[PDB]
């Protein structure tokens, strides 16, 4: 069984590195911004296995146009934000949605908070209010996920690894209904 996953966000949001830590279960250390790249992942969840196809795309705005090529036969859309930048989610009803909505209709959207390690981290927590900011509370992530219709809401951190294989397990879980 093989389904495809997109993933799309902000720049810089933790994208490709959820991608590449549950596929070649390694963080990359050099951040290089996407144009478009694809990976396989390997899953068994429920007793079933299933072959991933992760379509990585552009968070950037220069590359508006080359992203739609992405999109066709999606089984699952992962809409990423990051917990350490509020505009982030901000984004998600403003531009990410209408554009999955626009060329995914009916594809199961996973919302997803990534680089849950910042939310407690202290020297972000710092730097945030110097701008009368806070990370993301998941209440926030919740209510947008209840906003967008989002199959499911999730948080994760490829750092720490923490919440990732969950990620994966209900992106498979959505993609095994269509
Ligand atoms: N602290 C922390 N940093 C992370 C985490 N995931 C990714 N990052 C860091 O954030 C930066 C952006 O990560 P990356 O995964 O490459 O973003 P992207 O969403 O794929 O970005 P783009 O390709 O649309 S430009 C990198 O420096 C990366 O190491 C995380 O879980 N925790
Ligand atoms: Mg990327
Ligand atoms: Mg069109
Ligand atoms: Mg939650």
């Amino acid at each position: 069984i093989r389904k495809k996953l997109v993933i799309v966000g902000d720049g810089a949001c933790g994208k490709t590195c959820l991608l590449i830590v549950f596929s070649k279960d390694q963080f990359p250390e050099v951040y290089v911004p996407t144009v478009f790249e694809n990976y396989i992942a390997d899953i068994e969840v429920d007793g079933k296995q299933v072959e991933l196809a992760l379509w990585d795309t552009a968070g950037q705005e220069d590359y508006d146009r080359l992203r739609p090529l992405s999109y066709p036969d999606t089984d699952v859309i992962l809409m990423c934000f990051s917990i350490d930048s509020p505009d982030s989610l901000e984004n998600i009803p403003e531009k990410w949605t209408p554009e999955v909505k626009h060329f995914c209709p009916n594809v199961p959207i996973i919302l997803v908070g990534n680089k849950k390690d910042l939310r407690q981290d202290e020297h972000t927590r710092r730097e945030l209010a110097k701008m009368k900011q806070e990370p993301v509370r998941s209440e926030e992530g919740r209510d947008m996920a209840n906003r967008i219709s989002a199959f499911g809401y999730l948080e994760c951190s490829a750092k720490t690894k923490e919440g990732v294989r969950e990620v994966f397990e209900m992106a498979t879980r959505a993609g095994l209904q269509v």
